[PDB]
């Protein structure tokens, strides 16, 4: 990653053992359950797209999830060229050339341009917008691997009132929706697909209880 | 985090693997026990809002809980807003805007915004109001998922005294006293304590009951 | 806890996640046996107040020891109050308020606060009074939870001396004594309660043999 | 490795036991699997010669692939040296020698010399010259030791298509393709993907077969 | 410890959870056998007297020696007062007071105490001197717990000689000898050790009895 | 060991407790195999005579080979006493004392004159100097410990032949020799002691066929 030292500036440093190994294994152990892509936002903090490549590359397995991936990165990348075509002529001695999609993507730049870039002044800072692709990808791949639908989360005749809520916004989580969709499936199915008794308890409780006041009435 | 160098400025800090891994392992570990909650504000020292939703957001599993935070960080916000009303205006150089709830929260303010108001000078510590708010909300996730009230817990009729002191404040800090404490103790024990008289310290309570 | 940069100044750092873990787990499995009390001396190194809440705050269960912390700790601070009445006025610029006994304990101090005493000069360590605070409640705690009394620490007729010895002072220790209480003891039992023939090999030896010729002596 | 301090200087630094351990334990684990040569690379980040050298030598066995791998470096260093011909004479002050193809290797230079290949103005990066070596080696090394062909890749009568794009991609990977993937799907897949005609991208492709 | 920073003071720094953690764990495993002691060394670099009681009071159990280590401790303290009598008066600004036995043993000794000396020009190194107090008593426990007198090992009549070696020098080491060594050979190998003459190399001897 | 700050100037660092315990686990897992030799190399970069003694007298058991170091040690160091006498005389401020066998070893020479060799301007590098006898030595041990011949690695008749070039480099490489060595043994035994069907296959390649292509054909 690009980090800084104790001379304001900004300075490469190596991926370190611990951050592969973490990356690792989280994809190894959780697969891709949603709470993998904040780790993944954390665990790649300050990378490079060459540290980003390494994250990815360092994956065994789950090579249908990384060639979705790459499709992503592909296709933002092409808008990126799109949005921001390069103006061909010489590079000034303190400038730097303009990235391309690919140059984001760390597959046609080198790491000391991506130094440059991100350490400039205005930055570029390629791999937030690398990252920024990723993400969007690693989104599309929890959504398609969610098993369950939101539709069919309903509470069962004896299952706890919490149970039933964890069930419910761990279903609508792996959706990687907006907020504004998330309340909108919350307001259309949490009370509605309660069980029987709690169903009646909450519909006393009025469309302006919170979920606190929801999970005390039915405990 | 936002940290001093070792040169006396105060400059962003990638949160460090072994803090990710260690919040993640004592949530798995211990779910929303009452001593998570110190665990979250220190593994959380000097924090952005960035890295306190970072945090929150590596959690997985625990919706319940995780959807009742952020209503409680909404109504917090919420509240920041009605008591600090943004003033329209251009910002001057080397000046920052003034923050709104959702600001503080992480979720309409950037990386750089946040350090800039942690930073300042006088600093805003945004980190430190975020994370005020996330622990009132750990707090109620607490209370609700506390499975025992103090009423309930009494000493058996041949449990160590120390063991029922345990269980006592064990709930009674999930719950979030003195005399109640004798009150639930075994018939033999309360005996003892009752010659006591009041003004007993717990030290010499468990020493009357060590049977 | 407060460490020294590299500009001579005293600069508060975050307590580490190493730190952490350590100490809940030496709870976890060493409970309050003596050798716990310098393990917290040593993982509060320049702990601040907050520093030391933060350990005690962060051990579950065992809440019947806490509590009697806590009293130990009220009745430091109210005779530290007895002892430093703190003079109204307005505190000067570079100067800061006197502290009270729950300033010390971090419970109406700020961490800012705290590093200010710290790092004064004179400093006012707030950090090591309160810790001093701490273990003398510890002190009682580990005391309280010792098992065995001194007096019935006698050695079997077919024990080895060296586990004896052993057993003698692990029992001692927990009594958390002075070294002059420690001597005493040791004149008034170890030999005395030695199995008959090796009470009789340390009787031989006179007061003035060392453990290490005693132990000898009963190989 | 050569990495720069905390003032702007390159500066050599002592491998790290946590460094080496990683690399020991990932080919004791991974073997030759293809993600085990981007983990060398990036654990051999700033790496000299000597730390590469350092952490091929630290394997245990698999030392069939490990004499293949010095074969490969002795090829590519004998390129460098029909390439690069040494130009004799006296050494400047301030200057180095230029490096032959066992120079980058680490087997006939010092580190010293090494350093100063890397530090130089221009820097000579005999490190990072000596890793594409390497990891030309290793590519090799993973070729050979692919067990399947990706034509004998082909989907179960009852394999769900996750899996075999998994499969097929992995052994593709090891090979080191979108229309030989709708071939050696099964007959009720390949159905539904010609039904999706040419430009298919792999998400549709996977949506289509959900079953 | 006391270490020298990245700029050339010596700077006392505390001890860490890893030192804390490493030399507990080494007691618990092994005990004192004797490669105990050179690991309490090294864990202890740069150790103030107030470290070096740290690491002596985390140790839980081995109380017998740990006292025995108390009194040896007691009689070098009691020598080196014997050897430097301290000369009363009041100290110069910038000075420090002569230490007594009990302050290198950091008992009479506050920390800032020991800071000055050990970073005094020129240093008293009473954390050095500690040391070697504590390794001297560590030494006497490991010979008053070697099970093992050299005398009794004696290679078996087919036991390879190679671990006949490692058992002598294991027994020669906890009760801190080329002779001995053929001595205590079975009658196979003391025979081919004889022919070869005195003056053979440890490593001679273990090829020529290699069966 | 010695490392650079950021004054320019090489510092003593303590030995760190992920080092001591990385050299002691190795040697209690693997022993003396070969690759043991490379990581003790590593975990002892730019240590001092002091910290290379502390890591071959921190091993336990094994104390035949330890013994066999210390052979090797005293002969290295013997003969860099008939190379470099030390000539007598009062050392001068700035200077340092010439260092005998026995000094580069560790056992007469304090820390501080190790600092002092291994800091000159020009360095005296005692600590690289004395690992160059350890290693020495480690060599002979390797050796002597290693239990098969290069003669007895012949090809089962249905082995694998990347199985059976992995048995002959492991143990050649047991050998410690140098690398002409290894291609003589090569060219001598290899193809020679293959199974009949690779033979022949191997035989018909030519003698230019390298491992990969030799691999290839008995694949
Ligand atoms: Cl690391
Ligand atoms: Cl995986
Ligand atoms: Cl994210
Ligand atoms: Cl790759
Ligand atoms: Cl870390
Ligand atoms: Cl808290
Ligand atoms: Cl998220
Ligand atoms: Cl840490
Ligand atoms: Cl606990
Ligand atoms: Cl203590
Ligand atoms: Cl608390
Ligand atoms: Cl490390
Ligand atoms: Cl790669
Ligand atoms: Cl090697
Ligand atoms: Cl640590
Ligand atoms: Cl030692
Ligand atoms: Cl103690
Ligand atoms: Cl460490
Ligand atoms: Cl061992
Ligand atoms: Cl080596
Ligand atoms: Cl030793």
């Amino acid at each position: 990653p690009i980090v800084q030292n104790l001379q304001g500036q900004m300075v490469h440093q190596c991926i370190s053992p611990r951050t592969l190994n973490a990356w690792v294994k989280v994809v190894e152990e959780k697969a891709f359950s949603p709470e993998v892509i904040p780790m993944f936002s954390a665990l790649s903090c300050g990378a490079t797209p060459q540290d980003l490549n390494t994250m990815l590359n360092t994956v065994g397995g789950h090579q249908a999830a990384i060639q979705m991936l790459k499709e992503t990165i592909n296709e933002e990348a092409a808008e990126w060229d799109r949005l921001h075509p390069v103006h061909a002529g010489p590079i000034a001695p303190g400038q730097m050339r303009e990235p391309r999609g690919s140059d984001i993507a760390g597959t046609t730049s080198t790491l000391q341009e991506q130094i440059g870039w991100m350490t400039h002044n205005p930055p570029i800072p390629v791999g937030e917008i690398y990252k920024r692709w990723i993400i969007l990808g690693l989104n599309k791949i929890v959504r398609m691997y969610s098993p369950t639908s939101i539709l069919d989360i309903r509470q069962g005749p004896k299952e706890p009132f919490r149970d039933y809520v964890d069930r419910f916004y761990k279903t609508l989580r792996a959706e990687q929706a907006s907020q504004e969709v998330k309340n909108a499936a919350t307001e259309t199915l949490l009370v509605q697909n309660a069980n029987p008794d709690c169903k009646t308890i909450l519909k006393a409780l009025g469309p302006g209880a919170t979920l606190e006041e929801m999970m005390t009435a039915c405990q």
